[PDB]
């Protein structure tokens, strides 16, 4: 936590009197950063990060039919995803034998866990974790500008939505219930991360309430969650969208992280 002095470094002044993007908005309320391209200088962002040597895990899970995934989103993971900083994949499969051997860069590296102390494992092995679906691709950069203790990512099928059309838990009987007068922004599950104490405060929490709910006979769990404890960044829909379902819009810059269509 330390932390060196940024070497000279020369890029260009900030303009205090430009907005940055008039588009769209690049602050909530609680000021966590939004997250669009023309927000961050890489450069700067780079530096800072290897300056820590920081370490990011990338988890996925990749059961049945879903290990056919795995092969394009690892290949375009090693063009896009954090690349020139220290990375971990956690490949969480059914078929061990049937995940592809993909080739890496240096200072990254892969470890399949079979699934039907190591909690533990996380902390000791990476600072932050990234937890996206397989059944996609990355197109563009998805560098160390979204490392935050919490984030979350803004559905690409409601950005432009008023809360009430928002799909949130609305049984008031559910844990996740959220009132049609409450809701920052709807969340997708799809790509979320933080530090890995505050990545595992997540799942406990939504862990927990799931089996609240199934106690009692009944995203969602993901929106409740980040309702009440705010993210530290919110990702715009740059890093996660379906451009047959949604097209390439004026607002997005860039396509970064995308379903396979
Ligand atoms: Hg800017
Ligand atoms: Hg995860
Ligand atoms: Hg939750
Ligand atoms: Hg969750």
């Amino acid at each position: 936590e330390f932390m060196v002095s940024l070497p000279r470094m020369v890029y260009p002044q900030p303009k205090v009197l430009t907005p940055c993007r008039k588009d769209v908005l690049v602050v909530t309320p609680w000021l966590a950063p939004i997250v669009w391209e023309g927000t961050f200088n890489i450069d700067i962002l780079n530096e800072q990060f290897r300056l820590q040597n920081t370490t990011i895990g990338l988890t996925v899970f990749a059961i049945k039919k879903y290990v056919a995934f795995l092969k394009l989103f690892l290949e375009t993971a090693e063009k896009h995803f954090m690349v020139g900083h220290r990375v971990h994949y956690y490949v969480f499969t059914d078929q061990p034998a049937a995940v592809p051997r993909v080739t890496l860069g240096t200072g990254r590296q892969l470890s399949v866990l079979e699934v039907g102390f190591c909690e533990r494992r996380f902390l000791s092995e990476v600072d932050y974790l990234v937890c996206v679906d397989v059944d996609m691709e990355f197109r563009d950069h998805v560098g160390v500008e979204i490392l935050t203790p919490l984030f979350g990512t803004l559905h690409p099928s409601f950005y432009g939505s008023s809360r009430e059309a928002f799909t949130y838990e609305r049984r008031p009987q559910s844990q996740a219930y959220i009132p049609k007068d409450e809701g920052d922004f709807y969340y997708m599950g799809a790509f979320f991360g933080g530090s890995v104490q505050e990545v595992q405060r997540l799942t406990r929490a939504c862990h927990q309430a799931m089996m609240v709910d199934q106690a009692n006979g009944i995203d969602s769990h993901l929106n409740k969650y980040l309702l009440r404890h705010k993210p530290t960044k919110v990702l715009s829909p740059e890093y996660l969208w379906d451009q047959q379902l949604l097209g390439w819009p004026a607002v997005l810059r860039k396509l970064r992280f995308t379903a396979v269509p």
